[PDB]
């Protein structure tokens, strides 16, 4: 029968994973790779106090520090809203998270999450 972790499907942690890697690999420009670098975009956090990224979100997917799927999704929709807030509409940044609000939910839905 299933494991104790397989039976309990509220977090599911092979699909999570199926799921970071779709976003992943959408993310042509690599701009959620990685967390938003103050050095960078040194004007960045006055306005985003909740960064988030998705190597940050596999690694606590890896962790087993998400309760739920559902959690999991809730630092994507986080993370494109954080762009959205930031970025000024018609950059080149705004576009690609126009796309990632769009597409996210269909690529959990594919990956195997509770949508
Ligand atoms: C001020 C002009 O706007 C930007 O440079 N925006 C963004 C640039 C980068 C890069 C590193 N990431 N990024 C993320 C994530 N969200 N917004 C941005
Ligand atoms: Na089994
Ligand atoms: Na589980």
């Amino acid at each position: 029968g299933m494991s104790k972790n397989e039976r309990d499907t509220s977090f599911n942690k092979n699909g999570c994973l199926v799921f970071v890697s779709r976003l992943w690999d959408l993310d042509k420009l690599g701009m959620f790779h990685h967390p938003v670098s103050a050095e960078e975009l040194p004007d960045y956090h006055t306005v985003i106090k909740r960064p988030v990224d998705l190597s940050s979100i596999r690694d606590g997917i890896e962790k087993g520090t998400y309760a739920t799927d559902v959690d999991v999704q809730n630092d994507v929709a986080r993370m494109i809203t954080n762009a959205l807030e930031y970025n000024a509409k018609g950059s080149t940044w705004y576009q690609e998270a126009m796309s990632f609000r769009k597409t996210y939910l269909d690529l959990a839905r594919q990956s195997g999450l509770v949508v």
